[PDB]
């Protein structure tokens, strides 16, 4: 216990936090995505909520240590405020993200954060042939608000979406869930952005 | 007020917050479920809303004392805030979890911990063949979401949820509600992982 | 407004604020009740959502002062924030309570504070025979959440809730409102538990 | 930028706050209110949301200043959170008042504070006869929670509610829209309350 | 990375925070909005809900650096909270505006900042003719809440709102997206106050 005390004490207490990357020293953070509902389809909207939880995974110098010389921990778990996080956000959302699980982050000895939000998301999506054979296909940017691709690296271990927590009693079946990593341009900037493309392909049950 | 101010001073403000379990201290975390009522049953988004008060109780060497250095204090109430408290959650909820009590725990001079939040959860539920005798089943999953069954061993008194304060006149007529403690191996790595499985078997009142 | 920001720093800035009450050292806690409104009767979900004012008072030794020391100040007003206030809360609630009032409490020269929050609460009630002549029964108790009959002394001043406030113009008519003080013991533990049933009959105007 | 970084300064980090008025010291609030629409009417709940601006009024000698002094600064603006502010609430609302504009007051160097919230209020009203020629009356008080007449006197400019800003486009039309102050006074003790009862007359389209 | 921990602490912990512009240091902040979508269009209430992305900017003298001086950074991202932002708001607004990106602003060596908040805004608007060829008309103002066209000019870059990131599966087809500069007069003091006036006809696709 004063180990640990003592570890977060000399990470936290001794520095100051982490104030982002720069293009001199960029960040590659990599994204996962469980899905695990389709809640609610809105025809009269075209609003589809979805409950998931994503993965994010990052590695600062910062956050290093010897386990020598803090009675051999590894890692630990600590409040989300008390790091650095980085600020990704779904483009199309039409309500602010709701969190359905504490803001807690794992920081391993090397420097790797785990940080796994469950969210409940609404999004543009037109719901129109859900109820059909071939059901239908939604598609949500993922990716920083103000960070571009010279200072957050957005990566995808694979393009497949963890469908193995997918509610078994849901109104909606899943046909594909895919994320794929994008390269876009923006009438703003001239540096390249980067996002996660999480397109679904659904219909009902 | 003089010796509990000086006690809360003592515990609080000479040494940082407990920093959490780890795999070399352990920490056991019991777990008990006491249903108030089934308040609203979707069929068209399949959530169930249930309001409920969850018990939980550990004991951390930190918070002890001498109930003789203390004007003989054996428990007292501080804010949730001020103390550390376990990241138990329903792995399956939809909306954000909304408290209906104070967010207030007693500490006892042994060190225990019990902190009893009342709460309105919306989670994942198919009810179809709630208007029928056999009535459905419902089932969601509490435990740690970032620490494994090394760290946070999470344990119930009983698999009985105290049905003893369930609203009378309720839409709902639950038939049985168990909590039942699992331990999940599979997933990736050596560590295994525990919840608390809340099934409650349930029907529209007649 | 010297002598009142002088006391209010004499009191505050110079001691920590009151830990709460202990066995050793109890606190009396009047509670009253004001029902302005019955807004809504859910009949799907058994919910009944009131507008009411909570009189709260208690007395601490540790807010007493002279009032010839401070320019014969015999009273003031302070955020709720920053003075200890009671965890009396609505034991079957099915939201979380909703403040349609400042949170400012009015501390007296004696030691006496009162706060009175303004509410909005849904609670559980089957609302059936609303329509009737005859009206509806809803009952729901209030006390503390974390404390017990030798921590927190739950008191009444009077047996009616006050309906003098009561919107002429709501939809819903009272026929009787009532706050019974009820003093109960569990078999887990030896210490009386106190809390306050309010009961009320209503039905459909006219 | 300096002179006013100076003041600003020199009236909050110096000084604790203005701790409310007393009945030695009496602070008088001047209430006036701008009705920009009624949104929704509810006939089963007994319900009317507004959506208002309320102007309020009221001058603090400690937060005077000579102009001269601080580069000819004649006022500034500044949080609402950093001034203390009238407990000003409406005493039949059902729901908690939401915010529509920034929380931010004006200070002149004469110690006069404006502070203008725009809010959404739902309170206690009976829309019967709203769908009829000679519509439906609602009335609802505003006044200090915890100040009494002899802490706070309140007042009014005008008996008239502006309605230059109400939506012309509205479901409901204003018949009349009153701003009137009343005085309370009780046998038991000798201190008065006052209230300004703003009661409009409205019917719709 | 060193020298951003220490050009953030140059920049905000030596001295204090801007405290808003002065008739004698007028400001100028640039406004521009990005229509993404019409979610709900309310006949029963005359309100519309909009999801757009509102572009702020604005240039101080106090956050200029030397990029020479701090290992050749040119910019930098930071907490919304850490710096001043204009207190820029929808006049006719129904419900508190719904943030639904990250408050984190860019800061350029130069002085300039650009502050993108994405937003879901319900305001007034009688959707009457949606259903029409013709479509129907909404308009909302945009301005700073306290702030008179002496303390902060408003501006726009152009008189055309975004709509390369439009929903393309909406409701709702946009026919004209106007946003346009206007110095209004209103019943207070003699100050000219700016606004933006963001004007919109749709119709149902
Ligand atoms: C402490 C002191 C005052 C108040 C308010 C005073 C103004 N009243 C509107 C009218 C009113 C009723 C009323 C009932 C008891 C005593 C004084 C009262 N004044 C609303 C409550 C709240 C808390």
């Amino acid at each position: 216990q004063a180990n640990l005390m003592r570890l977060k004490s000399d990470l936290f207490n001794r520095s100051p936090m982490y104030p982002g990357p720069t293009k001199d020293d960029p960040l590659t953070v990599t994204l996962g995505f469980t899905l695990q509902d389709i809640v609610k389809v809105d025809s009269s909207t075209n609003e589809v909520d979805l409950v998931y939880y994503e993965q994010q995974r990052w590695k600062l110098n910062s956050l290093m240590w010897d386990p020598n010389e803090y009675g051999n921990i590894t890692d630990f778990r600590t409040s989300a405020a008390d790091i650095w996080t980085p600020d990704i956000t779904a483009y199309s959302s039409t309500r602010p993200v709701q969190v359905l699980s504490p803001q807690i982050a794992v920081v391993t000895h090397d420097g790797s954060v785990m940080f796994i939000p469950a969210q409940r998301l609404s999004f543009m999506c037109d719901p129109t042939g859900v109820d059909s054979e071939e059901g239908v296909t939604c598609a949500v940017k993922f990716g920083s608000w103000v960070y571009s691709g010279f200072e957050i690296d957005l990566k995808t271990d694979t393009d497949q979406v963890d469908l193995s927590s997918y509610y078994a009693s849901s109104k909606y079946e899943i046909l594909s869930a895919t994320q794929t990593r994008q390269v876009q341009h923006y009438s703003c900037c001239p540096e390249p952005y980067i996002d996660v493309n999480l397109v679904v392909k659904f219909r009902e049950r």
